[PDB]
């Protein structure tokens, strides 16, 4: 895709409506998202939906419900907006305690057990008594596992509807919920000849421990440019995270901007730099969405995400690539690193003219300068 149509919101028709997707926004030809959408029935005046996407799964009760939406991913909110769906940047729980007849979770399962089970107490706290929950997921993802839980935070619950390996369950809540569980982590790691502490909430990409392909990157980075070769630079961060790039690079001198979709993340990347005495901008955006037009940069680095076990780019990490040769100033210099087997070879030599490999093992580190 074109930057353009990176961040380009398209709205997609449904019987008496429309909704708008993009690219890298969650909740679109989901089968846990289409199985709340067939499943779910109003209950009560005001709703909650604490995981939304682009909002599919709970569109059924907007205009017979009052709906509220928490959603931590940039992306995903552009979209609700877009569609005129009331939605706010927020954790799911920082849900208001007691305020609600109606909750709608699909399980966060990909962002781990810890960012589940906040979700599913925050769920138990939003409700009132004798409120009802949504709970949908995936029986290959910890669905049994996390109704069962639900069950026992709340009371009655029950299966609504199946397809394949995908459910949807509805519970009442029956019994007080418990207080949130404990919500922050923080471990040190020794970077580049300093000591860093990392603070972050649950869900965070390498949550408890430095992804090594980040120290690779920055290996290759403080070989290649020396020391003091960022000091004073103008650096960004693509998908900055709860910051292993960041506060070194801020640490090293950088005057460093780092993106981020996840709210969670942005959040911890903000204790970090708060408890590390490091100044940085841990902003909110989806990709370049936040910077202004004529924002550009010394040095750009990036892990970006990753499928899995997938074998091809994702549609964000092309963008990275895209953006990061669109975000430099000419000399300056962008670091990228993956699995050493993603065809990134390729969309360098597109978009900078040409490329260097500066380290190939557990990951591979690439290099391009901007012509
Ligand atoms: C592989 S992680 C790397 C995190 C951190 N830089 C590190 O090295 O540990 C990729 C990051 O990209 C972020 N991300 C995913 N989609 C994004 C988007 N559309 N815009 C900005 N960041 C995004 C993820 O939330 C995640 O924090
Ligand atoms: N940072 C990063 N890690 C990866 C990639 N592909 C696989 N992994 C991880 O490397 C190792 C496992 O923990 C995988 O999850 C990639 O492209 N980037």
């Amino acid at each position: 895709l074109t930057r353009e149509a990176y961040h380009r919101l398209t709205p997609l028709p449904h019987p008496g409506g429309r909704l708008f997707i993009k690219p890298g926004a969650r909740g679109y030809r989901d089968p846990v998202h289409d199985l709340l959408q067939k499943t779910v029935e109003p209950f009560g005046e005001r709703a909650l939906d604490l995981n939304p996407g682009v909002g599919w799964g709970s569109l059924p009760l907007e205009g017979r419900m009052a709906v509220e939406r928490l959603e931590t991913s940039r992306a995903a909110f552009r979209c609700l907006t877009a569609s005129g769906l009331q939605a706010r940047l927020a954790l799911p729980w920082e849900a208001a305690a007691g305020a609600y007849d109606l909750v709608v979770l699909a399980l966060p399962a990909g962002r781990g057990t810890a960012y589940v089970q906040a979700s599913l107490v925050a769920a138990a706290r939003a409700l009132r008594m004798g409120g009802r929950l949504y709970l949908a997921g995936d029986k290959n993802k910890g669905f049994e596992r996390y109704f069962k839980e639900a069950r026992a935070l709340l009371g009655y619950g029950v299966v609504v509807r199946r397809e394949g390996p995908y459910r949807v369950a509805l519970l009442e809540k029956e019994k007080e919920a418990p207080p949130l569980p404990s919500l922050w982590r923080a471990f040190s790691a020794r970077i580049l000849g300093a000591e860093y502490t990392f603070h972050h909430l649950p869900g965070v990409f390498s949550a408890g421990k430095v992804d090594p392909a980040s120290l690779l990157l920055l290996e290759a980075l403080q070989e290649r440019l020396g020391p003091e070769g960022v000091r004073g630079r103008q650096v960004l961060d693509l998908g900055a995270g709860y910051g292993a790039l960041t506060l070194p690079l801020a640490r090293m001198g950088a005057e460093v901007v780092g993106v981020e979709d996840d709210l969670a993340s942005v959040l911890s990347l903000q204790k970090g730099l708060e408890a590390n005495a490091l100044k940085a901008q841990a902003l909110h955006s989806d990709v370049d969405e936040a910077l202004t037009e004529e924002a550009r940069f010394d040095i750009i680095v990036t892990n970006p995400p990753f499928h899995v076990g997938g074998a091809v780019i994702l549609d964000v990490a092309q963008a990275f690539v895209n953006v990061a040769a669109a975000r430099l100033r000419p000399g300056g210099v962008f670091f990228l690193v993956s699995n050493p087997f993603l065809k990134y070879e390729p969309l360098l030599e597109e978009k900078f003219g040409a490329f260097q490999t500066l380290k190939v093992a557990e990951y591979k580190v690439l290099f391009a300068e901007k012509r």
